């Protein structure tokens, strides 16, 4: 094909970034070479950092846009997972959501925001109020929505990492169980 690439900025967190992959596995990358399919050389610039919240997103996003040789013509915007595990205010991840939108909406880059979705750890008040910062936001920025990213993985834990261990209330009892045994023997009578 004839060209320059089209630039592509996958602006997110973890799953951008691809925490626990090896080099060219990560989702920019594969997207990258997948889109050659569609018609497309890309240049995908990966600005995934793990742990990134939505807050840390708006506090570097005009820095990544500045350091940019060439003005991104899509931004692909993934954040929000690390607001849900901390179970912070999903008025405050939309609100900072807000501000990223309207800084790439100022630079008139194009945007696709990837929805996420809470589990059910949270409650159902907590989990409906995340769900629907996605939606919200992408109508109000005229955004491209894919509505749960994570869609295609949601029912293969094949396919997830064995990363975290964090036991539910009855997975503690049953540590409690297996280990309280060895406790009550090294504590000194």
């Amino acid at each position: 094909s004839m060209g320059e690439s089209r630039v592509i900025l996958a602006f997110g967190d973890s799953l951008f970034a691809g925490y626990g992959l090896d080099k060219g596995e990560s989702y920019p990358a594969k997207l990258e070479t997948a889109l050659r399919s569609h018609g497309i050389n890309a240049r995908i610039i990966n600005a995934g950092v793990s742990g990134d919240t939505t807050a840390a997103g708006l506090q570097r996003i005009k820095f990544v846009l500045d350091s940019q040789p060439d003005k991104p013509e899509l931004a692909i915007v993934e954040l929000g997972g690390n607001d849900l595990l901390r179970g912070l205010s999903p008025a405050e991840a939309r609100q900072n959501l807000s501000g990223i939108l309207e800084e790439l909406q100022r630079r008139k880059i194009p945007i696709l925001l990837m929805g996420m979705r809470a589990p059910p750890n949270l409650g159902a008040k907590y989990q409906r109020e995340f769900d629907g910062i996605y939606p919200y936001l992408a109508e109000k920025y005229d955004a491209k929505l894919v509505p749960f990213f994570l869609e295609a993985v949601a029912d293969r834990p094949d396919l997830i990492q064995k990363a975290h261990v964090h036991p539910t209330a009855r997975g503690v009892e049953e540590l409690v169980s297996a280990t309280s045994n060895a406790v009550a023997k090294a504590l000194p009578a």
